[PDB]
């Protein structure tokens, strides 16, 4: 039985996701290693154009006051549901090969995924929402669509100190985009508390229990996601979330749950970052696929989708 | 071992839908008949306001060319995830109890929903796009967030001529809703492509195969879902759908192939659709629940959502 690995890249925009695990492919690996590309040209002509841009000059003119909250809102979001959907499809398609965890074992295929589709379903508009070009229930909308973990699901989260990351960030501006500092503090606050989240449930952890904390390495329920929903939007007038809200929540819950979460130090150089992701790889779960053509049918998909979809890697 | 009834009456609105149901449940069948309404309230109120009214109201300025495709496009995207969500959060949550399908033998209980999840995430947004409001693309999008099929998914399509339909329809308008014979045509075309789609399917078809035939009981191709999507805007070059909408199309046939479609006819009197929709419910496929704990934990669900999202019923 053939073993397959994979392993999704996440974390806030310009830290040095990309230059890392180009530099990681880039040992020469044979073709046991697969890198799936952030798909750019999704985002910039085919699935609607300049989406990038859309976004960035949107929060731009509600932070100007030339458009309402209201506006901003509607945008940001079907913007959202287009960045995604690379991630939506692809996972989709991915899911009938990923059979059980076969323990931590030579991975006959390694998938490097830039991004998981929680990034675009959940993170980012968590980040709007904070910026206020993005409302709760829109949030909870796209968690309650976000799809079953599949087992396997490794997901490295990057740590890279916030002035070495504005650095950085200023060096790398995508297609489109506008330099936001308090875009950066918002994102980057959702991904830490997105990885608290998974050990606080891990750890035993039930919103449900908690939620009355709020209500006034064992991170408490305030430390995790779930601090964001607690909106008076949301809110019935009893002072409880109400039924639909909890459930999406609850979802919420069970979806990150099933999560590998790993924090991979970017503050040093291309070379090590690159050393040191290749030294979490051995300590990560791989999982039988379902069929002896999988792997080819799984291997040629990335190629595919790469090909199709990724700017320059 | 228990079992498990689950009815989604679908179909274009204002057939007789919700008239037909609450008859059903009207013939003081015990507590072992459950009716989950359409989440109203969600819509007006808790989601935002008044999401049916800003549909017809934005389909009605583009149709005045008052706003541009591309504005309704938007505002069309954000009101629908924001109409199936109470959709999706539900079929979430009623995942880990769906055991497998136990032939079609006394349903220990019967779950009659209004509308399943593919009527937000497929249906409408399909007939939006075919009247101009929505892009194929965003439409897609959605597809590919459609959840997996559950076991037992029964799903009743009406049927009733097109006079009949729209007097019944001048005679229901939900608030905030306009008189559009042009939707009426959209969505009901719509449906009928998505029976049809299934037959096809059931009977061996498979679009890359047929393909072909549009490049120029036992329906083919063409008379499918299929064929709105062969957009120039999903074209490559080459003339082929570019890799990412055929996923896209594969995740729709994934996801229809599974389901098991019944046409109730309309077209007479509440009694006799009501005596009809419960002769159908004898063959309708049943599923055992995965916890003794299920039928209950289900039983309350389902009353919950129904007294905090249903207007009346
Ligand atoms: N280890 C590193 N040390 C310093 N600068 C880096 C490092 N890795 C990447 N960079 C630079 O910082 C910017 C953001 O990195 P990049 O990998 O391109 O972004 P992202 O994290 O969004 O994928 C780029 O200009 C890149 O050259
Ligand atoms: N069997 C029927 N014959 C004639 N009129 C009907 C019948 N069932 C419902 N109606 C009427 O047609 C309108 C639409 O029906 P309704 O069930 O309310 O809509 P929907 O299908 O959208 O749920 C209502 O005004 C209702 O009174
Ligand atoms: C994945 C994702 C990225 N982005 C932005 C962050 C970066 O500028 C760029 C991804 O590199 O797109 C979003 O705005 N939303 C998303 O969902
Ligand atoms: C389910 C659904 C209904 N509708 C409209 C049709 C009816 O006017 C009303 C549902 O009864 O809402 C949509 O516009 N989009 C949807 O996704």
């Amino acid at each position: 039985m053939p073993t397959l690995l994979r392993v999704y890249i996440d974390g806030p925009h310009g830290m040095g996701k990309t230059t890392t695990t180009q530099l990681l492919v880039a040992l020469g690996s044979r073709d046991d290693i697969v890198y799936v590309p952030e798909p750019m040209t999704y985002w910039r002509v085919l699935g609607a154009s300049e989406t990038i841009a859309n976004i960035y000059t949107t929060q731009h003119r509600l932070d100007q006051g030339e458009i309402s909250a209201g506006d901003a809102a509607v945008v940001m979001t079907s913007a959202q549901i287009t960045m995604g959907m690379p991630y939506a499809v692809t996972d989709a398609v991915l899911a009938p090969h990923i059979g059980g965890e076969a323990g931590s074992p030579p991975p006959a295929l390694t998938l490097i995924f830039d991004r998981h589709p929680i990034a675009a379903l959940l993170c980012y508009p968590a980040a709007r929402y904070l910026m206020g070009s993005m409302t709760p229930q829109a949030v909870l909308a796209f968690v309650a669509l976000i799809p079953p973990t599949l087992p396997g699901t490794n997901i490295v989260l990057g740590a890279l100190p916030e002035d070495r990351h504005i650095d950085r960030l200023a060096k790398r501006q995508r297609p489109g985009e506008r330099l936001d500092l308090a875009m950066l503090a918002a994102i980057r606050r959702v991904y830490g508390l997105l990885a608290n989240t998974v050990r606080y449930l891990q750890c035993g952890g039930s919103w449900r229990e908690d939620w009355g904390q709020l209500s006034g390495p064992r991170p408490h329920i305030g430390d995790t996601l779930f601090t964001l929903f607690r909106a008076p939007e949301l809110l019935a007038p009893n002072g409880d979330l109400y039924n639909v809200f909890a459930w999406a929540l609850d979802v919420l819950a069970k979806r990150l749950r099933s999560m590998h979460v790993f924090i991979l130090d970017y503050d040093q150089s291309p070379a090590g970052c690159r050393d040191a992701l290749l030294q979490l790889t051995s300590g990560m779960v791989q999982t039988h696929v379902t069929t002896p053509g999988s792997i080819p049918t799984i291997c040629d998909l990335a190629r595919t989708f790469a090909r199709e979809m990724g700017e320059a890697n």
